[PDB]
């Protein structure tokens, strides 16, 4: 089997993207934020304190007659951005693009916290990393990937985020008109449950490509991306008037600057993100100060190649036994 589905900037930024997920009997579809740095299925529900919701869409497991509560089955979760959420466990009939899981875990939030609240466009999160972070306790649960895996035409799914357009997730093929030239695998450590992997270098802009080891976690729901504090300096050295600010909490630059590229190195290969996607707007409306969309990992522990790493290529998260990541130009 295979499912392919659309997948669609939250706002003008691309601050995330949403994806439509069929969810019960008869569907009750909602838009999930698929992060491949983590590995909970979890929705804003019939269950979750009123106050918390502010717009979103709800899943009514009362209303699917094929779920089922799983008995004692509780979750908590809290992302690098200090957001958080938690509840039950029902399992569920979960449909993406066509490709469908039955018995699926679907995490209903009982709470969530206010940056989830304040985001009316995501109704939950659709985990792609690995199994072994899924936090259902006491009776850890499986990804969506994991439980589709088996019945694949190939184990594999793919990212190909848009630059302020859609784009598309596909489960299971490989669709080879989607990419330029060829795909560059690369080695995945799973110690740490991510997609971890190790680029070869970067570039800014015209300049010298700088060989050196980078190891970090391929991230669909990371917005930005995060390097080490070296790395970012020699980019935002070539924007004349960057600076990092500590009230902001990381690189601005004027907004009439026109930003260089920026290429990282999958192997031999080298995926050029375009100047414009590392633009993030004014840092508060009518500002003519904007942000960045490079920032230090410093603070974080991890490099991260976010949204605006992973939408400059075609993104191959091979499934495999030996599981590996392919990157493309397009
Ligand atoms: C904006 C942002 C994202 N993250 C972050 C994301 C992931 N997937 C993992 C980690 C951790 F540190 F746990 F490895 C951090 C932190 N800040």
């Amino acid at each position: 089997s295979t499912g392919s589905a659309t997948t669609t900037p939250i706002d003008s930024l691309d601050d995330a993207y949403i994806t439509p997920v069929q969810i019960g009997t008869p569907a009750q579809t909602l838009n999930l934020d698929f992060d491949t740095g983590s590995s909970d299925l979890w929705v804003f529900s019939s269950e979750t304190t009123a106050s918390e919701v502010d717009g979103q869409t709800i899943y009514t497991p009362s209303k699917s007659t094929t779920a089922k509560l799983l008995s004692g089955a509780t979750w908590s979760i809290s992302y690098g951005d200090g957001s958080s959420s938690s509840g039950d466990v029902y399992t569920d009939t979960v449909s993406v693009g066509g490709l469908t899981v039955t018995g699926q875990a679907v995490e209903s939030a009982k709470k969530v916290s206010s940056s989830f609240t304040e985001d009316s466009t995501i109704d939950g999160l659709l985990g792609l990393a690995f199994s072994t972070l899924n936090t259902v306790s006491p009776t850890q649960q499986k990804t969506f990937f994991d439980n589709a895996k088996a019945s694949l035409d190939s184990p594999v799914f793919t990212a190909d985020l848009g630059y302020h357009a859609p784009g598309t997730y596909n489960f299971g093929f490989i669709d080879t008109t989607a990419y330029t030239g060829s795909i560059t695998y690369t080695a995945v450590s799973t110690k740490q449950g991510f997609w971890e992997w190790t680029s070869t270098g970067y570039a800014v802009g015209s300049g010298t490509f700088k060989s050196t080891s980078i190891d970090g976690i391929a991230d669909t729901g990371t917005t930005l991306l995060y390097l080490p504090a070296t790395v970012v300096s020699a980019y935002w050295a070539q924007v004349s008037g960057a600076k990092s600010s500590s009230s902001v909490g990381g690189y601005v630059f004027p907004c009439s600057a026109t930003l260089p590229s920026f290429t990282f190195g999958v192997g031999s290969a080298r995926i050029v993100i375009p100047g414009d996607y590392i633009d993030f707007g004014p840092i508060s409306t009518g500002s003519s100060s904007c942000f960045g969309g490079i920032q230090s990992s410093a603070g974080i522990g991890i490099n991260i190649f976010g949204d605006v790493a992973l939408k400059a290529a075609f993104v191959v998260f091979n499934g495999a036994t030996t599981p590996t990541l392919g990157f493309a130009s397009k």
